[PDB]
């Protein structure tokens, strides 16, 4: 109800992976949920609701749809939904569609986020990992696609893949603190489901800056990322949040709070906030997720 | 800032794993994979894998390094997606089981894929164990050998002429878990706790890089010429089967507290460079360590034989 309750749930090994990350990353606000897809293996996991239903999309989609009651009554009573399978493909990217019907189904606000792997990663049969966004898409609120491509105008193989696992995490992050934890600018999460209900795919811009004139660097950087692949023009939904220290002041916030009104269209719906987090010093993180067309 | 990743394969290799975070070895992460979900519960790894779920039912290979392979095989994806990252991957196993045998050339392989400098560090079985364990041994070390950058081979037999006469077969393999972490440790300390003479990441990568097959030797002393005493003992280690002679590429690694000086370890690398092959390529570096007190523990990785 007033504390929104939102539930994170990381399908299939690069899913658990990306849930055990946040865990070890201190993510908070949230209960994480780890859904094990695969017969033949199990990542283990201190997820607080662990379910081992089980590289084939179908064989995931199978074990969840078989698990459905379960799945059910570990999301019942939830505000909020994320699904992710990740990186990397297999049997997740079939089982989190599934996961996500049934959020919807029972009326929680469904975030899913997805990567495109990298071109350099090569592609497997089917263009399964392109059948697994749109079943993902047909399926959520608000779909949040990573295209990891971008991150190299954002470098060497390692510096790649460690991007990567960065900008998924923060694709839940960035919304979640701006919901669970308080800043100078508080968000009402009835306007979160306002503008991502229905609102399809979404795009990430992401921005960090440190001391002068850190705020409308960090965000003319977010808006400007080649992760919103200029989306941000034409998106008839925003969300932005700034993340800082407790010393961060009213007038920098409304500064990148007014370039990103400017930035956006018009017509657009803009939900602003701001997240303390006193373990940034003096840098600021600017989170900006662009919806619609 | 080198992002390193330790993985122990197998039973053997998740006990050894389990002592290194026991003995807190810091800035690397622990990946533990087995076909043991029960065992694997016992595990303090970061990352616990169970594999061969199917084909095991959570009770190990049985001995049988094929099932080990594909059990690895099957979750190759998923063991790629935890490695994904790494500059550097350690893989070590107690060679002569199914798990360990079998899957640690493929993580080896997929860690090399990936371009990651990929060290594996495996012990021989004790002759006791049988020659099945010994000749799978054999063959998984081949394998192995093809998957890694540099492979270091710890004989479990030479372990025994080595600490105490009155040990119990539990111990034994206490001691080979010990040996396991000091060649990770010795390596990895001086990437993460460099002391006076700081050889970072570049520096191993470009000895350790297609290396091959290794031995290391390991020695520690304490007081009066303890530096001396420390690397004389590496030098004539067992584990280093009289070949220090012969290598063309040692590492070399010294740990002491802050206030190991230059004069110390200079003394070491002295005596170590007089020991060497004359056409010999040595990196001497040291490690900050200060809960050592008075004692020096120094490591050679010896290779190109
Ligand atoms: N370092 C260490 N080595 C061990 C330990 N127990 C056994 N070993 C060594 O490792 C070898 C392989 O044993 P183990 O690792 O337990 O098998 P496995 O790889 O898990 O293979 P399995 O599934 O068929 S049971 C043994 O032959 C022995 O030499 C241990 O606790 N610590």
């Amino acid at each position: 109800n007033y504390l929104a309750v939102i539930k994170v749930v990381g399908i299939g090994g690069g899913g658990v992976n990306a849930v055990n990350r946040m865990i070890e990353q201190g993510l908070k606000g949230v209960e994480f949920i780890a859904i094990n897809t695969d017969a033949q293996a199990l990542l283990m996991s201190d997820a607080d609701v662990k379910l081992d239903v089980g590289a084939d999309p179908e064989v995931g989609r199978k074990a969840a749809e078989d698990a459905k009651d379960e799945i059910e009554e570990l999301l019942r009573g939830a505000d909020m939904v994320f699904v992710t399978a990740g990186e990397g493909g297999g049997t997740g990217t079939g089982g989190a569609p599934v996961v996500a019907s049934i959020a919807r189904k029972l009326g929680a606000l469904t975030v899913g986020v997805v990567t495109r792997p990298f071109s350099f990663e090569g592609k497997r049969r089917s263009n399964q990992a392109e059948n697994g966004i749109a079943a993902l898409r047909e399926s959520c609120d608000t779909l949040i696609v990573i295209p990891n491509d971008r991150l190299l105008q954002m470098v060497s193989l390692m510096d790649a893949f460690r991007s990567a696992d960065e900008v998924l995490l923060n694709g839940v992050q960035g919304i979640t603190d701006l919901i669970t934890t308080p800043g100078l600018i508080n968000v009402d999460f009835a306007d979160v489901k306002g503008i991502m209900s229905g609102a399809g795919t979404a795009l990430m811009g992401i921005g960090s800056a440190r001391g002068e004139g850190r705020s409308l660097k960090a965000a003319e950087i977010a808006i400007n990322s080649p992760l919103l692949e200029a989306s941000m023009e034409g998106a008839q939904g925003v969300l932005m949040s700034i993340a800082g220290g407790s010393d961060l002041g009213l007038f920098e916030i409304n500064e990148a709070a007014s370039l990103v009104q400017d930035a956006a269209h018009p017509d657009a719906n803009i939900i602003f906030g701001t997240v303390i987090d006193d373990s940034l010093g003096d840098e600021v993180r600017v989170t900006v997720i662009a919806a619609g067309f």
